[PDB]
């Protein structure tokens, strides 16, 4: 049993679709082992996004994450990084996300697609540790 | 912003699924900018399905677009027109539309595939022309 | 086989709850004979609202049911007067709609409580006539 | 706008009905201020079941809300109090409850009725301090 | 642990709401020991319905009872005799079912209410026997 | 007008998944023409999974498809061998079902994948005789 993070962003819970997008993941399976509502501080948003710090968008995408309270949890499970991945779909909502997806049923643009996933095993015990410390 | 004309046909009115297309059009994000239970006229009819008056099968197109009323709406948003065709899926329910998709969830038969979105930016213009002329 | 009329006010559409609205009326049996998006004039807003000429609310009540589009619908149907009045539950969402109906599951207040229908044979035909002359 | 708090006790965890509270708590228009998964100690609960400190089943009734981790929240709106209570129905699932609320829904017994609402003001004031020290 | 007769009556069936039935007796934790979907004799539904013989609505029971198949199944658990019946609903689908129920949600007529249950422990074993000899 | 057969597995029913499931066939517009709760004795089940006699995981495909109830059903349609398999979806609920699909919405491991549908017609006639001799 793997675990990943899971982000339902400020665009997610302005939208009221915590529920929609928990029970999503519960009905697949998955466990939640920790769930919390919190503010994000420039330092954690800094750091989640570090890999795109260069890049041009690199400022917006900071100040989105921080401009509201978004949701954390840690999904665990058998194959609980693939599967959490399976459900939110691509990036792009409308080319990239199937009909059935999180994204896919919900959103319309890359900038607002709602949750957020760890895209791999490493990438996950990074983004846990960084969001709950020590666990 | 976009807008593309959707059509709910007979078959989609006959089998009850008014409000589940439009839920899934609203909870896609999308706005309804027109709504119009409707018959339709042998006149317009002809004229939306225009690009098969040589074809075989004419005549039993107007029959059935014309056997019931439908619903007309102008569906209003980002990528509005990509967005409305990936809700409703390929044409062929079984083979080409995927699961989630309204075709995919409800649809048997591509003759009765309930739903119709304008295929492109141009399309759009001319039938919300047709069934929403001033608009 | 009696008809009702049915409004989806200002706040209904500003929910995104059309299709909820319509779905339940749909998989209650009944059937949708007249669908229409459309505003209100002032004059329709005085007519429909006649019996509270004189009170305090009546020019909140004409402000609001004007300040956005409103969905306005016949449903017909065997008993589909009281059916409606069931569905939409009563007037205060939190102390008179039970849950499982359209205002005890999404409303809070009594002035924003999405939906009205017609409570009577004799309002039914006057509602019917002023909302959809002809039909 | 007032507060109130809401428990998603073991029972509802194990049968995964997070979300599905959660949304029902969403589409009913309340917003959720504070929302957290944590065990309960035996301290706490003792605190928050204080009420029973001298009845019979109080040693059972520490052990059933400390055996499993809960989901407590801070749900906020007009008439929240109120509206979570409508929303979770009676004590009784079966005699109390009515069909459309939480309890109506997927409970059975009292014992196991899934979820938790301040009955009031004060209660709330209590509870809140208690379960979010400082908010 | 007691047990208690479901039928999905015929109008149950063509309208389609088999699993949606079976889905609410299973969110509300029962569980189903018997299924089978069955064609109904003159016999079988002379002794359902014997309680009402001497009755001028009694041939037109037996003539619907008989029209076509229907669902029947054991139902299991805690309380299953009340619960089912609170979650079918009174016998007149819109002036004694409440919404959120079976019949309150997707019945207008008496007649055709779609579900039956047993509404009592007598009448339980009765029925069970009746319908399902040997278990 | 073909037929198929339909299997809903131990882990589907122990899920509580039958109406749920049973659901998304009805609603796709196809029929069950046979429905039935029971047990699967290793006659049956070696009868059935004859295909993989020799395999490593025969032994224990075997002991899951008889260590509990299964639901046996024969969904008659349009299509329906092919309409039963897109509905389905893949073997690996992660890698090869979409989502949408019953295994890409509610599994996570190929072993407990819920559901069974005829992959062929002569794959049907094959299995439907096995499990409805004589129809």
């Amino acid at each position: 049993t793997e675990r990943t993070l899971v982000l339902i962003k400020p665009d997610g819970i302005e939208r009221q679709l915590i529920g929609e997008i928990i029970s999503r993941i519960e009905r697949k399976g998955l466990t939640i082992a920790a769930l919390q509502l919190r503010t994000v501080s420039a330092e954690l948003a800094s750091q989640h996004y570090a890999e795109h710090e260069g890049k041009p968008f690199f400022g917006s995408l900071l100040e989105f994450i921080t401009s509201g309270p978004v949701v954390a949890a840690i999904v665990e499970g058998t194959r609980a990084i693939a599967a959490v991945r399976q459900l939110a779909g691509g990036t792009d909502p409308v080319q990239a996300a199937a009909p059935g997806t999180i994204r896919g049923d919900f959103a319309l643009e890359t900038q607002f697609n709602l949750v957020h996933g760890s895209d791999s095993a490493e990438s996950a015990q990074r983004e846990i540790a960084l969001w709950f410390p020590g666990a």
